[PDB]
């Protein structure tokens, strides 16, 4: 028996199984809310339907003609089911009046702590909020460093330099994306109070050797999980972890929210204090922190949240079956040594899929897709974050080199994928890709 | 001829009509968008209805007797209609899958420009974020100082202390609780570059004379309007006017949400890139300025407030003629040396109705009041910024003592006002005040 909790893991095992490669695995899902759509589509009397083909009953698999491909169709994201489950939350919390804190707040919160199986969660108005918040609820003051890879989304750099703060950034594991342990140690200084990996595109840092560093110098670890929500075992070792529920990723609200999470009871009572101006919890007006910020999430989001979360563990599933099937049918350009792809591995929630062009063939394969086989590809992100064209770069950070970011910069890519597109969508993305590597 | 635009004068001059005070005075509506509800509810043929029942049909005076008086009940603040025409354009924004920005974000700024006569407006994400954003698009620097009263909610001066900058505070006149003008020019200094008025309660500052005094030392001007939406000539002569949207404000959307308010193009631009990351508009992933925040409005509450924001002008009218019901009505605990009552004015939109305690019988009133009559009275607010229980205000504000502010901080008590309560619950609240001071 395998009892599926929501996370990569267990898909993943879930995952082989459907396509049959199990040794007669008994599957049981966990009624955790997450897996509610999963255990309503894939389960029946709490054991896997006996009828279920992927491509037919999961995808929707009809030979449809396709002529383009748009990267994030925003109206794809959400499904029909999604909007009338919400339409019926939206019925019960309006007549509330409750808008501001609420009971499907501290309802969210509890979810999402017992997901993530952590003591403290607080409910923000956005993953970049959630960061600033819990950078000052370890006591970042100006001028304090704060460890961070150079190639993430900008919030996460932003969150640090709003309050004051200095990024030192630190260069990646080609391999991984991720921010490489091995050069941490390296940038610390008198200056620095905080370590802040990015588990970048749905992958999960190396997060046991950077704890091991972490400890030598006495740091903190806040981790931007703001992309990696259903990883096994995500937030092990951080000391606080950051999520984001914006409506781009694996799991989102209506609007924007996001998660700190914690087990360090004195570091959840400031992060609810400074996500509230400063005021002791729940004591509105009254003031024991210096400032705060008005970011706790808003109790109808959170209760939007609530219904959309129910699609998250089977979203998840349609990921990561799309990027095996873009690793399984792309092998030959690899083995050609055209394109590096991912591997599969058991963190990976799959929220963006990157692949490599190398021999300097990034821009041109993603502008012929784009000009001949009406194929919208994107880099995450067009610009790494010591060589945005500000004033802060030029002042801060000219002298930055960073071997490994930039050189997989040249070569990065990411394919379309969203975990409602159509198996005819992504034959067309691999047709294209495969023709313009001829 | 009487042209009612959905603002504060003309709301009371209606008021004064709709009453025995009437000089044959023709009046037309405008049919703005804040105007709808008024226009649908008093006029018919585009003039205003014939026999209008203040008591019996506007607020359908049936002398119900009350046994509790609570002094926010949040499920009172949002109608029946509201929630009908809220799930009517969420079935609506729902499927189109733009939660972040869109086009209701789009058309609540036009329409915030209209009612405000203002030609730019971004909507964001919080009263709060529209302060810290405007701050930032001025130049306030870490060190700067911002001229500010004392007596506000924590957000005001929150959002200084939040980017770096001091509150540089100033004595209120004892006439309107706003910032004395006559002690604007005594605290600016070199490092001053903004003054901070606030419209607090609903009531306008003296700004004719505080934009002479700004001009004279070149200073910008930030008004905290965020109570004080529908007032008459709101932001003549501030350089930005913060607005909040919060559920509790006159006028709110079911979530957080606010405004910038300008006529100056260069500002709008900046406050614009502060409140996406620091990201050139339109142009995502390539950043302009050193940094920014996530805060802008969503696209969903923007929905809910182009359909909220239909009663405004309504649940002004409303919200007057509460108040002067309680002025005339505790008048004769005026005459007697009691309490000091508000002076009805053409620009005080009336989101909180507050009365002063003479001789230092506040805390009992207020006390007798909830334990004998089950009356709940508030002090908005119960902590000056300059007394909080913060590490800030003993190493910063120990020797700063405010007279009017604190004097009158001791004589404040606020009574319920909100434009759904029941005359029965105000004929209520009115006997055990005057019960209570026999
Ligand atoms: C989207 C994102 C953020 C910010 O999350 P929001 O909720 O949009 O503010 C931070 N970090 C990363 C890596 C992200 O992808
Ligand atoms: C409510 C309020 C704010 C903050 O507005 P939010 O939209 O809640 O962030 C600021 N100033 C005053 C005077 C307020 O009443
Ligand atoms: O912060 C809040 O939720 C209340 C502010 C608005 C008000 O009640 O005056």
């Amino acid at each position: 028996l395998t009892t599926i909790s929501g996370h990569s893991k267990d898909n993943l095992a879930l995952l082989k199984c459907l396509q049959g490669e199990t040794k007669e695995k008994e599957f049981e899902i966990s009624n955790v809310l997450p897996n509610h759509k999963m255990k309503e589509k894939l389960f029946r009397e709490n054991k896997l339907k006996i009828d279920i083909d992927i491509e037919k009953d999961i995808f929707n698999y009809s030979r449809k003609n396709i002529q383009k491909i748009e990267f994030m169709p925003v109206n794809r994201l959400i499904s029909q089911s999604e909007i009338d489950g919400i339409i019926g939350t939206l019925k019960e919390v309006l007549p509330t009046g409750q808008f501001t804190s609420g009971p499907f707040s501290k309802k969210l919160e509890e979810v999402i702590g017992d997901y993530l199986n952590k003591k403290y969660v607080i409910a923000t108005s956005s993953g970049t909020d959630a960061l600033m918040v819990s950078l000052l609820s370890i006591g970042i003051q100006p001028g304090d460093e704060v460890i961070m890879p150079a190639n993430s989304f900008a919030a996460t750099e932003n969150a640090v330099l709003a309050i004051g703060a200095k990024p030192v950034f630190v260069d990646i594991d080609h391999k991984s994306y991720c921010i490489d342990p091995l050069k941490i140690e390296e940038a610390i200084t008198q200056k620095t109070k905080c370590i802040l990996p990015v588990h970048l595109y749905g992958k999960q840092c190396d997060m046991k050797r950077i704890r091991e560093i972490a400890d030598v110098y006495q740091l903190r670890i806040i981790e931007d999980a703001c992309q990696a929500i259903g990883s096994s075992n995500l937030g092990e070792y951080g000391d606080i972890i950051i999520l984001s529920f914006n409506p781009y990723k694996n799991f989102g609200v209506c609007g924007k929210a996001g998660a700190i999470v914690t087990n360090n009871e004195n570091l959840a009572i400031r992060c609810n204090q400074y996500s509230y101006h400063g005021f002791e919890v729940d004591k509105k007006n009254k003031k024991v922190l210096d400032f705060g910020f008005n970011s706790k999430i808003d109790n109808l989001q959170a209760a939007i949240g609530l219904e959309r979360i129910k699609f998250l563990s089977y979203n998840n599933l349609k990921r990561v079956f799309l990027a095996q099937r873009y690793i399984r049918n792309l092998k030959e350009l690899e083995d050609r040594e055209l394109i590096k792809l991912p591997r599969m591995t058991e963190d990976n929630v799959w929220h963006l899929f990157p692949i490599r062009i190398i021999n300097g063939r990034r821009d041109e394969v993603k502008n012929k897709l784009y000009q001949l086989y009406n194929i919208e590809t994107d880099i995450y992100y067009p610009v790494l974050s010591h060589k945005h064209n500000t004033k802060l770069v030029k002042k801060n950070y000219m002298q930055d080199t960073l071997l490994n970011t930039e050189q997989v910069h040249k070569e990065i890519l990411h394919l379309p994928l969203h975990p409602n597109m159509l198996l005819e969508e992504q034959n067309f993305v691999l047709e294209g890709l495969i023709n313009v590597n001829k």
